[PDB]
Formats: C-alpha cells, sequence, structure tokens
C-alpha cells in the first residue's frame, strides 16, 4: 500500500503532465496521496493563472463576513455576522489596517503560535463563496473554471442524466481568517488556488480516520452533536493541533503558498487560517472512486447547513432513502 503514514504529498508536474487533469489526479492516487486527505501540488514553471492581479480592486464582496468566536483558545466555534459590502480594494485597505494586519513573527511556526494563542480575542473579516474565476479564459491547464462537471461525472459513472451545475468560488481572506473543520459537501473533492497574497495554513485528517475526529468532536461540543447527527456540516467548529494530539487523532497540516494548488480527497477533513491578505480560487469534483463516498455521506437534516440548488440530485440518486428527511432540510 502506497503512503501507509498518510502523510501529505507534493507533487512537481512538467509541463506536459499538467495537460490533462483527470490523468494527474488518478496518477497522484496511485502514489497513495488520497490517504492523507490533502495534498499540494506545484504548477510547471511555464504555467500562469492569469498576466497579472493588477486590475482586481473593482470585485465586490456583497456580503463580507465578520467571524466572531465563542469558547477556549484551543476549542471553539464561530459564528458569522453580516458586514455592509465593499470592494477588493477597500477590502485589501480593511486587511492592511493596524487593528487587522498580520503580527512581526519570524517564520510559520511562530505565526501558527500566535494564532491558535489569540485567535478567539478578534472577529476577523472574510470575504467568502463569491461566485466567479479569477483564471484568463485562455489558460487552458489547471483552469478551475473549465473543470469536468460533477453532473457529468455522475452521468458518465452510473448513466443518469441530471439538472444542476457547478462553478468556482473567490475567497478573499486576511489575518486569522478561518475556516472550520469540515469535509466538502457530499464527500465531494475539492480543488483550491492561492492566487495572491499570503499564505493559507491547513490541517487534515487523514479519510480512514475520519470518524475518530467526528467522536472528538461530539465530545467537545456536546449541545451541538445532540441538535444535530452530522454538526460539522455547519462548519463552526474549530479544534487546535495541540487538542488533536492531547486526544490521539491522527492528522498533519501544511502551509500553501501563492501560485500553489491543494487538492482534498472524499471524506478528508480540513481547517486552517490565513495568514494576511490574500486571494483563493476552489471548486468541488469528483472522480469514479468519489460515487462510493457520495453514497456513504453524512447529511445535516436539522436545518442549519447550506444547501446548493445542485447538491438536491446528488442526494436524490445517490441517497433516495435520505432524500426526504433530507430534503426536509427545506426551509
Ligand atoms: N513524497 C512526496 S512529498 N512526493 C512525491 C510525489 C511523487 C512521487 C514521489 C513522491
Ligand atoms: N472527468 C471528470 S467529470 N472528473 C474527473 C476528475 C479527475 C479525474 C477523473 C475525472
Ligand atoms: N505551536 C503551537 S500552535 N502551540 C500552542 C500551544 C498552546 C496553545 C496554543 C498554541
Ligand atoms: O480557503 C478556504 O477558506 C476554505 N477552502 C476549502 O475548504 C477548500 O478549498 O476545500
Ligand atoms: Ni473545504
Ligand atoms: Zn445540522
Amino acid at each position: 500500500a502506497q503512503n501507509p503514514n498518510c502523510n501529505i504529498m507534493i507533487f512537481h508536474p512538467t509541463k506536459e503532465e499538467f495537460n490533462d487533469f483527470d490523468k494527474y489526479i488518478a496518477y497522484m492516487e496511485s502514489q497513495g496521496a488520497h490517504r492523507a486527505g490533502l495534498a499540494k501540488i506545484i504548477p510547471p514553471k511555464e504555467w500562469k493563472a492569469r498576466e497579472t492581479y493588477d486590475n482586481i480592486s473593482e470585485i465586490l464582496i456583497a456580503t463580507p463576513l465578520q467571524q466572531v468566536a465563542s469558547g477556549r483558545a484551543g476549542v471553539f466555534t464561530q459564528y458569522h455576522k453580516k458586514k455592509k459590502a465593499m470592494t477588493v480594494g477597500e477590502y485589501r485597505h480593511l486587511a492592511n489596517s493596524k487593528k487587522y494586519q498580520t503580527p512581526p513573527h519570524q517564520n510559520f511556526e511562530d505565526l501558527e503560535r500566535k494564532y491558535w494563542k489569540n485567535r478567539i480575542y478578534n472577529s476577523p473579516i472574510y470575504g467568502a463563496d463569491i461566485s466567479g474565476s479569477l483564471f484568463d479564459e485562455n489558460t487552458k491547464q489547471w483552469n478551475l473554471g473549465h473543470l469536468g462537471t460533477i453532473q457529468d461525472l455522475l452521468e458518465k459513472e452510473c448513466g443518469v442524466v441530471i439538472e444542476g451545475v457547478n462553478t468556482p468560488y473567490l475567497y478573499f481572506g486576511m489575518w486569522k481568517t478561518t475556516f472550520a473543520w469540515h469535509t466538502e459537501d457530499m464527500d465531494l473533492y475539492s480543488i483550491n488556488y492561492l492566487h495572491l497574497g499570503e499564505p493559507k495554513t491547513w490541517y487534515v485528517v487523514p479519510p480512514e480516520h475520519g470518524q475518530r475526529l467526528e467522536r472528538l468532536a461530539r465530545e467537545l461540543f456536546p449541545g451541538s452533536s445532540r441538535g444535530c447527527g452530522a454538526f460539522l456540516r455547519h462548519k463552526v467548529a474549530l479544534i487546535s493541533p495541540t487538542v488533536l494530539k492531547e486526544n490521539g487523532i491522527p492528522f498533519n497540516r501544511i502551509t500553501q503558498e501563492a501560485g500553489e494548488f491543494m487538492v482534498t480527497f472524499p471524506y478528508g477533513y480540513h481547517a486552517g487560517f490565513n495568514h494576511g491578505f490574500n486571494c483563493a480560487e476552489a471548486i468541488n469534483f469528483a472522480t469514479p472512486r468519489w460515487i462510493d463516498y457520495g453514497k456513504m455521506a453524512s447529511q445535516c437534516s436539522c436545518g442549519e447547513a447550506r444547501v446548493t440548488f445542485s447538491m438536491d440530485a446528488f442526494v436524490r440518486i445517490l441517497q433516495p432513502e435520505r432524500y426526504d428527511l433530507w430534503k426536509r432540510g427545506q426551509d
């Protein structure tokens, strides 16, 4: 078995290897990359996402989210308070202000220490889930707006034609902005490109050990657990690497820098934070190996978790028994 310790693997494809997206994902998995839950892909030196980022300041963040924490430094939840709209130029200025800017630090490890010590005492503002893309239409390789769709994958594998679309989302971050412990909708893959700015640090639990994280989460957030059998779908819970180690949860960590791709694999729980002002683009995708994970994916039916239009068909076809109750998530 490849990669039995479930290490995060880093790949350096050649420009020739960067042509066929599906083929390279399959290659990564042949080397055991999926066992970690997360992989890094460094693009060929000849590749670029677009020419420059000089003209992005007029993009609108219609609903910036202030991430307010509750709990203790290593075990907390966050809720998202809606703020007034602002442009990316305005957001960048805010990120760089004295109130919100990255503190002086020695290295990534020093900044990580500062994050877990002090995160809960601040409320950074995030521009998340903004439909759009910053890939040039002429970028032919690993263009996240030009991937094969999940709906076409399901049709190719299972022969059923379904409604729905999937398109990329942009994320504008600042120091301490946080993504909570989660797997993707329907335990899909995700791919994330860091277009510009400061790094993003990731934590990940191997898919074969996901239930260990779930059990700890139930212990650490007992009221939330009683409210919903899949409350990590709410994407609001944080657990520090120190607390994971104290409880024997297997995990790994890695820092993503501008110009690098990360791929998360089916049922790979992940969480993380941004180092400073940055912009990332991400989208979900599927492969034939995903189908069995989609069939088994937990669902939130308490009504808290966000439901995309396109997830309906996934639940309807892959989980027909759960569909009525999940669809009771409704409204
Ligand atoms: N072990 C790492 S980090 N990467 C890698 C990628 C391809 C082939 C062999 C090794
Ligand atoms: N062709 C589609 S829809 N997706 C996909 C992605 C990676 C590998 C194989 C297939
Ligand atoms: N290196 C880190 S992240 N250490 C740490 C220890 C205790 C509390 C918070 C962080
Ligand atoms: O970048 C973020 O804030 C969160 N991204 C992801 O969870 C992802 O790409 O799967
Ligand atoms: Ni994710
Ligand atoms: Zn729920």
